[PDB]
């Protein structure tokens, strides 16, 4: 570690503590930035040299937080704990929990080496059929379970994603997994979980939870029950089990996680405007740079800001044509030195794709906001909050009015049907994600405890899947399978719970925005376009960065102190009693009794 990112000497007690804080922060500036560039000139360009560059990297982060938390702990840990100033609390707390830098050099090493070829793994899977042709997950993969409706195609795809990612991470999964609870255990977490739930600062965080989705699923059930048999119609008695769990690739979503494409199958009033805008804009031949840039403008209404020079020159936003490999999932960065920020997806013109621009654009706007406080403090008040950032402004932009003033949809009616039809795709996309962005992180939260051992990694995905989504696998799995690994988040070792977090908080931060804006409507029908009040008020949490505890944020900018499920409630009211009525009237079985169903092949696969 270069002499000049060393720390130096400072008093034992709480006045030293500041000046070691302050001294810390800014050593640290400097280590962020070489690490987030050598990610991102690997991300952008998968190579050998540049793995083996993020590997250096990565190392020299962990040296910089060896000396400083070793320094930390020196001076500091038996008295931190009682110290007066609560910011500082947490920042000693932070340097005091070393993570894989707890780890012998040998094992930093080898854990580095880890996240590097699962993260290589993931992001160049390929299935292969000409038989030298091989389809990737972004475009080609996506597309297939996006448009395809042809059950063999879609399983096809489902199986063909699913084997070549998951069963070679595995091995490496598990290893992992050991290193990462090794180092967290040495700062006292009985494992990763452990600390990674520690960010939300609940002593009662999954009871919490626990009770917010209990007044979730009934939402859940309903659609799920409607939409099974909205399938049911289409792909027959023989695929669909009318009392039994969802085929896993049936959903529009490789991952069942989000239906918004299933919704000309589902759509209740067909009759009425057509509210999936994805055809109107091939129609008239969007491109990436235009979703860009209508995103922006929406944060520019608002009052917040533009997207800067540095983030339109360094940019990735759209798969690269040349002959490079890159890593496709969508993502937002801080290079830590308040002038660059950028964006890397590979962007497809659809609707999905255009709230997908919003949600990453959240993000790059929590960044702008927040990068003149000190480092420590450059942070959402939890990581759920700077993922509904910008999900809370796709609502906005989702509404037919809204819809109708980019020039995306012919003006609408205000009747109950185009209420329903809109609602019903809303669900699709946001009630249908719940069960997933909440079962994530039970499965790796048992992985990390040893309750879900490597000889039962797939036996417990799958119980999850089944129990909360109602989906099970198209094919026969076993243990050499590892469908968890087959998810972008696992490999890439990044937590999941934030999502079903904000899944919650965004419906909150809408309802408050709404209100601010000074609209007296409907709830879904808000839109906060143009609204600088509502800016004001999302600016002021933007700005506070983790500067201060999440609790007393909401507070101050939606009137409680908890995450609350009401918001959402009211916002799907009306399509929440329609699904029920007609699931009801339908004579639907809400559920999958038949729990240990699963479809049969068809006649002739693999092939076709
Ligand atoms: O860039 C990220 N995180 C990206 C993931 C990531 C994490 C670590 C390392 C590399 C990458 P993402 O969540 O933007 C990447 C986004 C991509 C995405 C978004 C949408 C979308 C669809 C419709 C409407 C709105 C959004 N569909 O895919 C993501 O994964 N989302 C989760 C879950 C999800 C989130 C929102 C949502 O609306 C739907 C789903 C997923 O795809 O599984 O982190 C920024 C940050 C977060 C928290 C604190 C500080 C900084
Ligand atoms: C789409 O249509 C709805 C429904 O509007 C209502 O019912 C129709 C059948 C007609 O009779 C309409 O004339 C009638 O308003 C609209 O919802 C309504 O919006 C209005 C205007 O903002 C709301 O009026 C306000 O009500 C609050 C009380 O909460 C007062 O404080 C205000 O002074 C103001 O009068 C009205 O409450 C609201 N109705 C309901 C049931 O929520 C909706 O605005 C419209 N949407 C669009 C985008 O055009
Ligand atoms: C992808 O990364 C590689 C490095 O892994 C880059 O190749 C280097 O490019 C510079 C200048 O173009 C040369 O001086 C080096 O000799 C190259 N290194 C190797 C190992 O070949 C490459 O430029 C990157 N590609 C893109 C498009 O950015
Ligand atoms: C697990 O399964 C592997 C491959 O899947 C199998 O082959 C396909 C075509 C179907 O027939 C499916 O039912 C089978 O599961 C097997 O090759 C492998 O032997 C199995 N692993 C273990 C440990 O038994
Ligand atoms: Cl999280
Ligand atoms: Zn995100």
């Amino acid at each position: 570690l270069d002499p000049g990112l060393q720390p130096g000497q400072f008093s034992a007690d709480e006045a030293g503590a500041q000046l070691f804080a302050q001294s810390y922060q800014s050593s640290a500036e400097q280590v962020l930035f070489q690490s987030v560039a050598a990610s991102w000139a690997h991300d952008t360009n998968i190579t050998a040299e540049n793995a083996r560059r993020q590997e250096e990297a990565a190392l020299l982060s962990q040296e910089f937080a060896e000396a400083w938390g070793q320094k930390a702990k020196e001076l500091y840990e038996p008295i931190w704990q009682q110290f007066t100033d609560p910011q500082l609390r947490r920042i000693i707390g932070a340097v005091r929990t070393l993570g894989s830098a707890n780890l012998p050099l040998a094992k930093r090493q080898q854990y580095n080496a880890l996240l590097s070829q699962m993260s290589r793994i993931y992001s160049t899977a390929k299935v292969c059929l000409k038989t030298a042709t091989c389809w990737s997950l972004d475009p080609d993969l996506t597309n297939i379970l996006a448009s395809s409706r042809s059950y063999a195609m879609l399983l096809f795809a489902w199986e063909g994603w699913h084997n070549a990612a998951g069963i070679p991470l595995k091995p490496l999964y598990e290893d992992f997994t050991a290193l990462s609870n090794e180092a967290y255990k040495q700062d006292g977490f009985t494992d990763t979980g452990a600390y990674w739930r520690s960010w939300y600062n609940s002593p009662t965080f999954e009871d919490d939870l626990e009770h917010l989705y209990q007044q979730l699923e009934p939402l859940y059930l309903n659609l799920h029950a409607f939409v099974r048999r909205a399938l049911h119609r289409r792909y027959g008695d023989r695929y669909i089990n009318l009392r039994g769990p969802i085929p896993a690739h049936l959903l529009g979503d490789m991952w069942a996680q989000s239906w918004e494409n299933i919704y000309d199958m589902v759509v209740p009033f067909p009759d009425k405007p057509n509210l999936d805008v994805t055809s109107t804009m091939l129609q008239q031949g969007w491109q990436a740079t235009h979703m860009f840039r209508v995103a922006e403008e929406f944060f520019t209404s608002l009052e917040l800001s533009p997207m800067p020079p540095e983030f339109w020159e360094g940019s990735m936003l759209e798969k690269p044509a040349d002959g490079r490999e890159v890593v496709c999932h969508a993502s937002a960065w801080d290079f830590y030195n308040r002038k660059d920020f950028r964006i890397k997806q590979c962007t497809r013109v659809t609707m999905d794709q255009l709230s997908t621009v919003h949600h990453e654009m959240g993000h790059i706007q929590y960044y702008l906001q927040y990068k003149d406080l000190p480092v420590s403090l450059r942070r959402g008040a939890n990581p759920g909050f700077h993922e509904a950032i910008g999900d809370v402004l796709a609502l906005s932009v989702s509404t037919p009015e809204h819809l109708h003033k980019i020039g995306l949809l012919d003006r609408v009616t205000n009747d109950t049907e185009s209420d329903i039809n809109y609602l019903l795709k809303m669900a699709l996309e946001k009630i249908a994600f719940l069960p997933f962005g909440y079962l994530v992180d039970q499965w790796r939260w048992g992985v990390f405890s040893g309750r879900t051992p490597p000889s039962r990694y797939n036996f417990d995905w799958w119980y999850l899947r089944t129990k909360y989504q109602g989906i099970c696998p198209p094919v026969t799995r076993n243990e050499t399978h590892f469908d968890a690994g087959a998810k972008f988040h696992v490999p890439n070792v990044t937590p999941y719970i934030r999502y079903f977090v904000s899944f919650v908080l965004q419906f909150q931060f809408h309802e408050a925005l709404c209100k601010e804006a000074g609209y007296e409507g409907p709830l879904h029908q808000c839109d906060i376009y143009r609204s600088t009040k509502a800016g004001a008020k999302l600016r002021k949490v933007l700005r506070a960065g983790s500067s201060r505890p999440w609790q007393e944020v909401l507070k101050d900018m939606v009137g409680l102190d908890a995450l609350d499920a009401q918001p959402l409630l009211k916002y799907f009211q009306l399509v929440t009693q329609w699904l029920q009525e007609q699931n009801q009237q339908n004579g639907e079985v809400l559920g999958w009794p038949e729990y240990q169903w699963h479809p049969p092949l068809p006649d002739n696969y693999p092939e076709g």
